[PDB]
């Protein structure tokens, strides 16, 4: 599988947002950003799903920011661990 966990977003993050910045990389097949505050928890992250490893190894380079020891104001496109893969 080929997700993206992107943490360290900023609120302006949209989901179409994240779709249109990775879209650019590779046609992606599912994305949407993780950061809610009504009825779940504010995530802030942003998974991004491209149909091949490689759009999604090029792309997470092309993006991918900084995480300093307080890592979650900058941004970082890191292949998602996935806790069911």
């Amino acid at each position: 599988d080929a997700n993206l966990y992107v943490s360290g977003l900023p609120k302006t993050m949209s989901q179409k947002e994240m779709e249109q910045l990775f879209s650019q990389y590779g046609r992606i097949i599912t994305s949407r950003i993780l950061l809610d505050q009504a009825t779940g928890v504010s995530r802030g992250v942003g998974f991004i799903r491209f149909d091949k490893r490689i759009e999604a190894e090029e792309a997470i380079k092309g993006l991918n920011g900084q995480k300093p020891l307080g890592a979650a104001e900058p941004i970082t496109v890191k292949f998602a661990n996935n806790p069911s893969q």
